[PDB]
């Protein structure tokens, strides 16, 4: 049976990364802030918080708003996720040295949680006011959830496939998983992959906080996101978008690209348990970790680091603890970046994949914020207090999205 | 290099199909109607046609509405695409003999064009009226575009992956393409795959008809959809949903399942040309056909039948004609089912995949409706007038969605 280790799969490496987060618009500045213990979660200063008197008053808006880089033309012909996709796609290409690859071997896989949904209401209102002819001829290409990926493929010239997987919190990781599949199966040699997601606003907060899924610790914004802590009470929103450039090792060496890490394998399973809650069991989530090891050619003992899903919901963190143990990776050093960066749904899997690559490159894991009283039935090696420097050789990033979608990406240090 | 023919890929077969269309709720009755020259496109009797005085007054609503099978409980806890997914998923399982498969080897891949979008406006209005606490705790699982696939996976117990690809008109075909990948890579042995899509209403008509993409022949509803005809003036909406059951040949023989056809290969490329228009060129669309042949192990001479994308837009049909010729399949017998069934966006690729399977099983191609004056620069072997019975051994179904997403599925007679 083929794997990355035995040569059945071509070696795929990560050569460029880009992200915009609640800490910084530059991924390297975000990484530095994460190591200094910074948090992007603050008190929400928007008027919709006091307009509706929401139970959740905290969150992390993007440090540098997307639309501050958007002129009038872009503001009326693209949805938000498309504008974020265009800005990130442009920054990623420049960071990669603006290489000139074969368009017929160039794929794009960008996940998202919803799509250009705000343009649905705009066309809804424009039609109620002026009739059917007041709807823009660009409404279709702005509304369609594949729009962000289509914009990036069109901007970069990717003709080996433009794909948009949708699986809530795992969209961004699943996009990287399919991009890896697209390369190891021979359909592409280079791929841009990641996830984009819209901003924080009233209705998203209302919908998620009625599931009792969000933290209500509005008095201390940066202490609210407490993954694996006893005092956790749900997740906190943190806006993000992230893309990475993956390609075969042959393709990277032929253009003089210094790879940051190795993309080894990817496992996609499902719970078939509940529409929003994860299986407390954790077998299928752990099976996704195991599956990524089989395709990578590794064993659970090789896994030094787990970038956990860690939303800080009571049920989710417990389910992941069982998942990590089921996969046999309970001895690894665990990091929950949502402690500092919050949850960005369709983008967070991509963002945490970048953080996983950065952890392998620099041999350091940022501290899990607010990890003060470890929950007794969650016995994990949670990095806390200060960054832990270590010989991290192989790492697994976890994404367990609403709907029961489990994605596990296996990364190795180059 | 591995392929289906040389044994590098396990043989995958189609064992069950289900669809609801504008002609019939039963796929076999729809097939019979297609052979009798029936059309599902009528004059729209809804009030929103006269309320807005839309330019398009024609279309095909589902012959048997989804909600007529939906009680009060289902009507308030599921979006439309989820209700259609549940009904189709239940009918498909019963048609397959209700087999008892390994949940850990059972995958679901269901594409859609948008998602549970109507629930966004409902929560939008419910919050404006009663505040954030009048939003249902089920809003998230109803709105998320992965919701339809998640419902089907939960209902059928699929734990080897639940995936939702979004690529406009190619969503339904791409879902089958990823399900085939999920099996040939060893992640699953059996998979439910297809596409669902919402109904026809005012704003969808307004958005697509402002691109001048839709036919306005309201005087003769059934003559409006004219793929490859000189008098064509765009596509016509026709509601549909479709799922099929694919599995390895070993898995099918071990449960006594009579396979209907063979799923041989799948090619996914992209144009990177325009956000809605296809490349008049047609290279990348043809490359998706070629790619599906490489994975199948075939040559363009083996292709006896092409189930065309054939939307009946002026630019789209011309682009596909070049694509078919670029792929070397210009001698095959072409069918454009959108002549009779219309366009169902996220579902139509799945529906036409079922029609492709049925064409291979019964050795017959229904007539392309309204193909009376063939366009001079489109020289294709378009089946017309009456069903053409023929020795169809291998067929390719085409899907070229808005955004430049090209999916080609290669099918073979069992
Ligand atoms: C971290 C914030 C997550 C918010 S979200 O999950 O509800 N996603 C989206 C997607 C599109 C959108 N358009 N306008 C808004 C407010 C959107 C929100
Ligand atoms: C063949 C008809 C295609 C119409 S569509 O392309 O605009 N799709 C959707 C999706 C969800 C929906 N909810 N409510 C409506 C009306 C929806 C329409
Ligand atoms: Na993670
Ligand atoms: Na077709």
């Amino acid at each position: 049976q083929p794997s990355t280790a035995n040569g059945g799969f071509p070696s795929v490496v990560v050569t460029a990364v880009t992200a915009t987060t609640s800490i910084s618009p530059d991924i390297e500045s975000t990484w530095k802030g994460l190591l200094a213990g910074e948090s992007g979660i603050h008190a929400l200063e928007d008027e919709f918080v006091t307009k509706w008197d929401l139970a959740v008053k905290i969150g992390g808006h993007l440090k540098d708003p997307v639309d501050s880089h958007m002129g009038r033309l872009d503001m009326r012909r693209m949805s938000y996720v498309q504008r974020m996709g265009k800005l990130l796609g442009g920054q990623l290409w420049e960071s990669a040295g603006s290489p000139e690859v074969d368009p017929d071997r160039f794929a794009v896989v960008v996940g998202t949680g919803l799509g250009g949904a705000e343009r649905i209401v705009e066309s809804y209102d424009l039609m109620n006011a002026g009739g059917p002819r007041k709807v823009s001829p660009l409404a279709v290409q702005m509304i369609m959830p594949n729009g962000a990926a289509a914009v990036i493929g069109l901007q970069l010239g990717a003709r080996a496939g433009v794909m948009t997987p949708v699986s809530a919190c795992s969209s961004g990781s699943e996009a990287i998983a399919h991009a890896w599949r697209q390369i190891v199966m021979g359909d592409a040699d280079v791929a841009v992959c990641g996830g984009v997601e819209g901003p924080i606003e009233a209705l998203p907060i209302a919908a998620f906080s009625m599931m009792r899924a969000m933290s209500t610790r509005n008095d201390e914004p940066e202490r609210a996101s407490r993954p694996f802590d006893k005092d956790r009470d749900g997740f906190v929103f943190g806006e993000a978008g992230a893309l990475m450039l993956i390609e075969t090792e042959e393709h990277a060496k032929a253009r003089g690209a210094k790879p940051l890490a190795r993309l080894l394998g990817a496992g996609i399973t499902s719970d078939a348990f509940h529409m929003v809650a994860p299986a407390a069991d954790g077998v299928r989530a752990g099976r996704a970790m195991t599956r990524s090891l089989e395709l990578a050619g590794l064993s659970p003992a090789d896994i030094d680091h787990v970038n956990a899903h860690g939303t800080a919901t009571p049920i989710g963190d417990a389910a992941e603890a069982n998942a990590i143990r089921v996969a046999g990776c309970d001895q690894a050093a665990v990091y929950a970046p949502k402690s500092a960066l919050g949850h960005s749904i369709g983008a967070v899997g991509a963002l945490e994949s970048v953080l996983t690559v950065l952890t392998l490159r620099d041999g350091v894991i940022p501290p899990t914020l607010n990890y003060e009283t470890p929950d007794p039935e969650i016995d994990l090696d949670v990095v806390a207090g200060e960054p832990r420097y270590g010989d991290y050789r192989y790492a697994v990033n976890n994404s367990f999205g609403f709907g029961g979608h489990n994605v596990a990406l296996a990364f190795g240090r180059y």
